């Protein structure tokens, strides 16, 4: 049980792992996409004196915060421990090592999406981001007399096979990345994958179709044994017209008695129908889990609410520093300190409201979050708000 | 066809109605303590040439709303139109003539609770507050280390008879519903009514039980049909100490699988587990329903956040006036006006509005809400939002 | 194990075993208004050497059939074999002592409701009328232009109590059961019987409504489980205009989603509708069974087809008699005759054909019915069906 | 938004619409096979400005009617609309074009498989013949000892290969559809495409197999998902023998719970056991739907009942013409008139009536067809009804 980089004789022994791991598991060679986004030295593996029995690495990602402002993040993925060496402190072992070289390069943050919600606030992972079900019963749906598109003339929305027109895709998803929180750099091999699922597998998912606009696209396919539900895996839009235009055009799929979505909590999407119960939510999980890794450039990095005023006080993460932070013109300035503490936090819980998805009165509610001043709980709340609301980009 | 206030001679043609048009109608005996809280001219009935084929009426509430603020309050309920008389323009006429006196009666607001979520938009009704199922799977609930009164020593919380702890039980919702946006004052008769609810029916629903703390308390029973299922019909907590200890008692319910609560966007109780996922949400739905009757004397009354600095706009509600809205130091001034307008919303978006449940950022998305000025639409966003979160009180 | 007349001795021993042996069974005290339509010598009991084993009877019953006429029929009910004397031919012989006694009454039919499909055919009894559930998703349903009762003006359907209505219910069955084949007379103490189910049962049945016109009447309560669906106990129209006003009044219920009724093959309901595919039949089965007792008599009583011009044959049942049919100007004419058969079939089949629910070139497809002449098997046809569509009066 | 008959270059375009609009599309290489009965000018497909928004179609079939007459019809079919052009008017547009050419080509009747029950009656389709799902619980399945084929010796049903009998069940279909009324010629690349959906597809349906007798065929294969379960997906009997002979077989499927089947209203199977109740009507809903493009020439070309005496009336259809109608000796004389019409009807009702699936009494009672002489009623009613029952042939 010694902790090594794999080399290339150990992937065959990691893809076995894998396949036993996770049920969604989608093979060795379209795991070859996926390899590129590995840095040298951004994989672990735990072999038994013989064969890989842990594994855990991280991937190269692009993460947009508050601000428009595009952070490097180390991405955790492909974590597996094998059944026959459970409650071993392999996955300990395994974190640790990981976020010595995750912090040692230089990434202000670590990601991941938790299989499961009870294992990755120990290692210092928050919840982030907020995924959000709506299902629609399209069959009642009209359009508010105030929603956008509504008048005469043509559609600007056009049905369309996804892989004819992926130019028009990555331009659409690249603007809304660059300005969405949550917003993840989708790279060619991850295009090719996704392009690669979109047609119908043989007893599998069925053919997918893409609803485009200028300013927005909708991929969707029929469900696999519900064939009155058509299930939307991705809808971009960079401007209001295009996101009412693709619903539009969805609520227009006359065969189909539900559209769902996996969106966010504040999708527009119910205060476009003259009545909002018909988007029903019909299931909500954490998304994206932030690692705050370094706090003092984390904290710097982000835009704050321009609205809250100017303010200063002394933040305590347990193990993780104690900070004088300051404030003020949508900047923070983040310095070390000895001075008293006013709030207190573990290190999952700024992950946790690193986005904005959280308020840290809620979390003070839980008392995640000490402090004595609720004046300050109230411009904590105020100045880590999000002008954008947050989204998830895509599951690694 | 004539539109009449009812006589004592009516009341049992109105229970025929009733019991015909609402499933859950509580026969007459039970519907006496709810028409002491309705006004003279409160109520509305349509005759035909005769019975009774029309009625509405509202009852005087007390609500609070942003900035400890009790608002006089129309609460629009018992609005019924015949199975026979359908598509015959009654309900309109009926709700204009309680609309008409609720204005000239000088109530700021009318409230309802909807029972389909397409019907009272068009009568100025917006959706204000959001219910929110959690359902526990108590099972694998653990307690995180953060969480108040998890220390050795006695426990506060009690199991209790809910009817030998009346006192108790008003003098908590008393505090709470004075300092909670979405709070009503829950008059003698409503107790009188929601503890002969608590006794268990022959062949119908449970036993109740309480769980008591000095400033809480939670009413439960468990499932009929589901009998690994503990429904909280009421959690009432004026203190995070009170909120934690009464779900440490209903999470030590260990004869139960599930532990169900409707309760708001905002309850902590996720981020009290060591696994936030724990606490599903299984369901959401809107609430209570604000028609904001007169828009200065509604805008003036509330609390707005400090945090946001003092800023002027020209508001229009369609077909509701023009004023120009100054707020700053968390107060507003509602002044009429005919300058150019810079905001324009229909009367119900006021009202979606109004208690800090909905973003107008998130309206605006939806072409609810116009402005050319997105700095206007962050500084509405920041100054209508609650800093306590708003809840719904009871269902009328 | 002797068969007798019960005594007032033997009523607790048949009760007790009729709670054994229908789930349905409506106790001793409801039981004393169906015991007024048993005649003395109507009923038979096995004992064993003591207790009741076995029991069967008939109630005096007026059968409607084609020509508005009016037959008196002994209706077969309360037949029970205990569960400790099964395969003992006790109930070939309780149905052999009953027919005897049926026969030399002068009954000309007997009729029953059927348990199961398997067990009557072999004593004679064929399937006579067919049930028909349809359920309209209400939500969908708008009128035809063609439709009646669709102008400006008052509704003339009331909703009302049953209990306040009685007399007018009452007129309008009376009318109906006298103009409809597979009509029967309800006596005094099944209406009774009929509004004492129109109350609320404590964890039982919802309170029943009606829909009343001065040409029909509907009694409908909401499903016990299923909030969403009301059920039509008992539509019963005399014009098309009731029908049609009535369905406007029912497709009015909006706060259910599905109506339900157990209604005959051609119920017009589904071509009220601009959408005839709105209406489902969700089930299917046969209503009232029939044994003709005396052919003769029953095939002369009733009316035939005018448009079927005057033909002679010569029918033979199995071991019930070859008779000279002479049909011409909807009356016939049978008389003995020892002449070569052209149509043979068991009684059971003559039973089927009686009412017009069933076509002899369906029954002949079977070979239920055997001739070697297809112009003979379209004349039957022909003569045998009904103007007025025949439907199931109540379940006894 | 120009309406054209589409080009080699166009299919592609309408191939993509298909493979969006229908869920049970089957590809372009199938879809070839299709594309042989359209003929030139039989498809209209609408451009934006560019892609196919707008498609529908007709094929050259041949529908036997009562009198074993064989019409041309238009099969309407592969009609759709883009979900991005919908409530534009544009299935209008298509229809009316359509309507025109067919018409304008001689073709007396237009036919369709409605995707939706409340769409094409305003386009004049009325719903002309019934499936009926039959569900047999073959477990308690014992025949009646009238059935035919119950005797010693051999059977005379064989269980083969679909494929190696492809001319047995040609000649057998053939010789079907020619004598019942709703019969469809099947060429040749519709039994290919019928052979090659015989076989088992990897993770889809499973082998069909056949019941051959020298007079019939029934192709069945077990369902995907519920292995005691065998769907009879065509059976096709020219003789009584050779139907009970068949069911015979597929109550001796020994390993399946229940055998199911869609079949029409006039299935003799229910009377082919002892126990009728053992074929449960599953499902219920239209089948073929006709517009009657020619009145007088499809009128005058069917057969009518002997049994009914010669008689005259003014039949006028809306916007459909009105005609002096002599019925007599199963024969129609239909000629211009202008004398007041006696009977009144929309032409989807003409439809309805036209193969004998629905009454004239029946649509009387729901006002879609008005007349002030109920004995001219009955007379239609007589007239219009088939001999042989009505059947569904194959979906299009
Ligand atoms: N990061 C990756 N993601 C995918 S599919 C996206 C997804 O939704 N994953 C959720 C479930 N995971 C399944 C697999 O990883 C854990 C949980 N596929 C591969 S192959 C592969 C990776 C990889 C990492 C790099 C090495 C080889
Ligand atoms: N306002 C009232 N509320 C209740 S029970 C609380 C509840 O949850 N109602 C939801 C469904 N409603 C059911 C009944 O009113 C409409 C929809 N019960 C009565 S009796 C009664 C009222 C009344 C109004 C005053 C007159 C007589
Ligand atoms: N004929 C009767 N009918 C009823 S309820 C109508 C009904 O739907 N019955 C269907 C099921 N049956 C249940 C009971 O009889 C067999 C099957 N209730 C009583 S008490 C009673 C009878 C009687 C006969 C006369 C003697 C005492
Ligand atoms: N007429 C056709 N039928 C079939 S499969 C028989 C079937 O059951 N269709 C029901 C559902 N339809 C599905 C497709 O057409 C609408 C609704 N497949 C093709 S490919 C094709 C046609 C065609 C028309 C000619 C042009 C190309
Ligand atoms: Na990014
Ligand atoms: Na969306
Ligand atoms: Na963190
Ligand atoms: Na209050
Ligand atoms: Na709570
Ligand atoms: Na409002
Ligand atoms: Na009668
Ligand atoms: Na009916
Ligand atoms: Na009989
Ligand atoms: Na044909
Ligand atoms: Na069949
Ligand atoms: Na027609």
């Amino acid at each position: 049980v010694t902790l090594c980089s794999p080399t290339e004789d150990d992937w065959p022994g990691m893809f076995l792992l894998a396949a036993a791991s996770f049920t969604d598991f989608i093979g060795p060679e379209s795991a070859t996409a996926w390899r590129t986004l590995v840095p040298t030295d951004g994989a672990v593996v735990v072999r038994d004196g013989s064969e890989v029995v842990g594994m855990a690495l991280y991937m190269d990602l692009r993460l947009t915060v508050p601000g428009e402002v595009v952070l490097p993040t180390a991405g955790l993925s492909f974590v597996a421990v094998a059944p026959t060496h459970r409650r071993r402190g392999l996955l300990r072992a395994m974190c640790a090592e990981l976020h010595r070289r995750i912090a040692d390069s230089g990434y202000p943050v670590a990601a991941l999406h938790a299989s499961e919600g009870g294992i990755y606030g120990r290692f210092g992972y928050g919840p982030a981001t907020t995924l959000h079900e709506l299902t629609v019963d399209r069959r009642f749906a009209r359009f508010h007399a105030d929603a956008p598109g509504g008048g005469l003339g043509g559609s600007s929305v056009r049905l369309v096979r996804p892989t004819e027109h992926r130019g028009e895709f990555e331009a659409i998803y690249e603007r809304w990345r660059q300005q969405v929180p949550g917003g993840l750099l989708r790279p060619q091999v991850l295009w090719d994958e996704l392009l690669a699922e979109a047609k119908a597998a043989p007893g599998g998912d069925r053919e997918s179709f893409a609803l485009l606009h200028p300013d927005g696209y909708a991929l969707y396919r029929v469900d696999r044994t519900d064939l009155k539900l058509a299930r939307v895996s991705e809808l971009r839009a960079v401007t209001a017209d295009a996101h009412c235009a693709l619903w539009r055009a969805l609520i227009g799929l006359d065969s189909m008695e539900r559209i769902s979505i996996i969106t966010h909590p504040q999708d527009p999407l119910p205060h476009l129908l003259t009545d909002t119960r018909l988007a029903r939510t019909t299931w909500r999980q954490d998304g994206l889990w932030l690692r705050i890794m370094n706090v003092p450039a984390a904290l710097e990095a982000r835009g704050y609410a321009h609205e809250v005023g100017e303010f200063s006080t002394v933040l305590e993460v347990s193990d993780g520093g104690r900070f004088a932070l300051k404030i003020g013109d949508g900047r923070a300035r983040c310095t070390p300190t000895d001075a008293a503490a006013e709030i207190e936090m573990d290190r999952d819980v700024l992950g946790s409201l690193y986005l904005g998805a959280h308020r840290a009165s809620t979390l003070a509610a839980a008392n995640r979050l000490r402090t004595k001043d609720s004046q300050l709980l109230r411009r904590l709340d105020a100045a880590f708000a999000s002008d954008v609301p947050v989204q998830t980009a895509f599951e690694f």
